[PDB]
DNA sequence: TCATAAACGAGACGGTACGTCTCGTCTTGTG
DNA sequence: CACAAGACGAGACGTACCGTCTCGTTTATGA
C-alpha cells in the first residue's frame, strides 16, 4: 500500500528552517510551512503532534552544526577553554543563536521536546565536560558543578545578551572553573 | 483618573494564569474574564500582552532577588546566596517565573530589555560587586558571575524541580576557588 | 452592538454565491470573503447553512409571489397567475431559487417548513380560495391546485429554463376546463 | 473487473438504505466491499453518479407500465394513482427524496435522473392521450399537469399525499380534455 | 448639588490560525 | 500486472483569540 512520502517530508522540514529563520518559533504557523512547502496541512499533521515535534527535529539534524568535537591533551584547562569558546563562536552566528532561541522557546512550551532536545544537545555537552574531568580524576559532585556553570555560563549569557558576548568571557569562565578543581 | 480595583483583578488574573497555564497559555481574553473586567481596560492600560506579563513579574520581582550577604567569607557568602536562588526558582512561582521571563523576553525585544534591567543585570551585579569588594580582576569578575548565574539558571531551566541547593553552592565554591591564585 | 450592513452584506453574498454555484457550492468561507466579513460574523447569527439560506429565500418571495388576478373569467385569473408563476421560475435568479429552496428544504426539516410556509402554502391558498369564489367541491379545488402548481413546480424542477410560459397557461386552461 | 463494478453498486444500495444520501461517502462504500476507492473512481467521478445508477438499477420500483384499456380517465386514474402510492410507501418516499438530492448536487446527474424516470412517466402520459387523438401541446400540458401534481405534492408533504387525491387530478384534467 | 466627562463591562467586528475532515488523484507493495 | 491500502494536495469546517471599535453605565469631582 502507500508510504511516506519523502519529497515532502524533505520539504516540510526545509520549509520550517527556513521560517523559524526569518520569523523565530513564536513567528512560525503550521500554515505557512505548507503554503511554502507546497503541501497539505494534514501531511504535516499526520507525521507530526505539533508544531514542537517538528521543530523540534528540525534542530536534531542541525546539531552538528553546533557540537564540536572535544579537544585532548595533557593540558585541561586550554582544552575546555578551546571548547568553551568554540561552543560560544556557534551560539552567537546568526543559525546560532537563532538556534539557540529557537531550541529555548520550543522547551519552555512542551516538556516532551525539551528533554528530546535536551538528549540532543544539553546532554552531549555537558558528557563532553564530564567524561574530560573524569580523565584527570575529578569527584563527580565536583565535575557536575563545573559543567554546570561552564555550559550555563555561555547558554545563558548568549540568551540575556546577544552575539555580542565574546568568546573570550567563555574562555576565561572555563579558566576560572578549571582553577578551582585543585 | 483609573481603576484600581479593576488593575489589581487584572494583575491578580493575570498571575494566576501565568502560574497554571504558562505563558504559551495565557490569553488576554481569560485575563479580562477571569478578572471580570472589560480586555479593553487591557488595552488601555499595557501596549502589549508582553509588557503586562513583564509588569506582573517585576512586581513579583522581590521574590527571586535576593540581596548579597556581605560577611567575612565571601565562599560562604556568594554560596549562601546561590542556594539561595536555586530554591527560589524551585518552587512551582520561582520555575514559572523563570520560565516566563525566558518566553517573554525570547518573543519581545523591549520586554526582554526591561526584563533584563529588572531581573538579570541586579543578579550579575550582585556577584560581580561582591568579588568586586575583594580586588578580583575585573573581566575575572564578569565571568565568574557569568559562570555561577549561568550554573543556577541553566540548571533550573534544564532539570527543573531536581536541581539543588548543594549543587549550586558547591558550584560557588569552585568558582570561588578558582579565583585565588 | 449587532451590525447591520454586515447583516445585509452577507445576505447579499449568499444571494449571488447561490445565484453562481449554488446551494451544494455554498460555503460560509466563500461568503465571508465574498462580503469582506468575519466567519463569526456568519456563525454569530445564524444556527445552521440552511436557516441562512431559507432567510435569503424567505427575502425573496415577493419575486415569486404574485397577487391573484380577480375578474369574471376563473380561466383567465388562473391562466395568467400560472404564466406570470412560470415566467418567474424561469428566470435566471428564479430557477436558481427554486432548485435553491429544494435543495434546502431536503436537508433539514424546520427549515422544509419554514420555506413551505412562506412559498408552497401561499400559492396552494391562492389558487383554492380563487376557485372557493367559484363555488367547487373541495376535494376537487383542493386536487385541482395541485396540479396547477405542480405542472409547473415540477416541470421547471425537471427540465429547466426551457420550461416555458404556453404550457403552463394551457395547463391552466385544462384543468379550469375539467372543473366544469 | 467487472464484478467489482456490482459489488459496488448494492454496497451503495445498502448503505444508503441505513445512511441515506447526505451521509453517504465513498469511502464507506469502498469500505462495505473489498476495494479500494480508487476502483470506485475509476468507474464513477463522485458520489452522486454511483448513487444515480443505484437509482436506475431501480426504476421499476418506481414507474409502473401504463394501462391501455377503452376508459382513458380509469388508465390515467389508475396510472397516478399506482404512482402516488408508490412514491409514498417508506422506501418510496426515501427514494424519491435521494433522487432529488442527487439530482440537485450535480446538473449531469439531473439530466440522466431525468432521463430515466421523468421523461418516461410524462411520455407514458403523452403517449396514452395521443392514442386518443389528443393535440401534442395539450398531451404535453395535461402530461404536466397530473405528473406534476403527484411529484411535487409528495416532495411538498409528507407520505401524506393519498390516492384518491391524484386519481382526482386525473379524472380532472382528462374531464378537461374533452371538447 | 448635580452635570459631566473618563473610564469602564461588555461584546460585535474583520481577521489569522488552529487541528480535523472529506474529496478525488497519485503511489506502492503484495498477491 | 492488477488493485487494496492509504498517503497526498486541496481547502472548508467550526472554534479560539487577536486588537479595534462602538455601546450604554458607573463614578468622582470641580463648575
Amino acid at each position: 500500500g502507500s508510504r511516506r512520502s519523502e519529497k515532502s517530508r524533505v520539504a516540510i522540514v526545509e520549509a520550517t528552517r527556513a521560517l523559524l529563520l526569518e520569523r523565530g518559533f513564536d513567528g512560525l504557523s503550521i500554515e505557512a510551512v505548507a503554503a511554502k512547502a507546497g503541501v497539505g496541512k494534514q501531511t504535516i499533521y499526520r507525521w507530526w503532534p505539533s508544531r514542537h515535534a517538528l521543530v523540534a527535529d528540525v534542530l536534531l539534524e542541525d546539531a552538528d552544526k553546533i557540537l564540536a568535537r572535544m579537544p585532548k591533551t595533557d593540558d585541561v584547562t586550554a582544552d575546555l577553554a578551546s571548547w568553551a569558546g568554540t561552543l560560544a563562536a556557534a551560539l552567537t552566528t546568526r543559525r546560532g543563536h537563532a538556534m539557540l532561541k529557537t531550541l529555548m522557546a520550543a522547551s519552555l512550551e512542551h516538556e516532551d521536546t525539551a528533554a528530546r532536545l535536551r538528549e540532543g544537545f544539553s546532554r552531549p555537552l555537558i558528557e563532553s565536560v564530564r567524561d574530560r574531568l573524569r580523565d584527570e580524576d575529578i569527584d563527580a559532585d565536583h565535575a557536575q558543578a563545573a559543567a554546570d556553570a561552564l555550559l550555563g555560563a555561555v547558554v545563558n549569557a548568549v540568551l540575556s545578551e546577544g552575539r555580542s558576548y565574546s568568546r573570550q568571557r567563555a574562555e576565561t569562565s572555563a579558566r576560572i572553573i578549571v582553577a578551582g578543581l585543585r
